């Protein structure tokens, strides 16, 4: 799969994820891709905040999906 995840700006990128990919997964992708520490990242999608010990599968995250990213820290 790809999924979209979207900066507070609405700045796009793409990720090539998997459907048994944790949260934790998505957020080392993000980490590599755009420099941004696990630790102070929120995701959020359809309103819902992603949690880490989850899947995308768990969340019904399917192909071409939309996260919004969200700075905690």
């Amino acid at each position: 799969m790809q999924i979209f995840v979207k900066t507070l700006t609405g700045k796009t990128i793409t990720l090539e994820v998997e459907p048994s990919d944790t949260i934790e997964n998505v957020k080392a992708k993000i980490q590599d891709k755009e420099g941004i520490p696990p630790d102070q990242q929120r995701l959020i999608f359809a309103g819902k905040q992603l949690e880490d010990x989850r899947t995308l599968s768990d969340y019904n995250i399917q192909k071409e999906s939309t996260l919004h990213l969200v700075l905690r820290l």
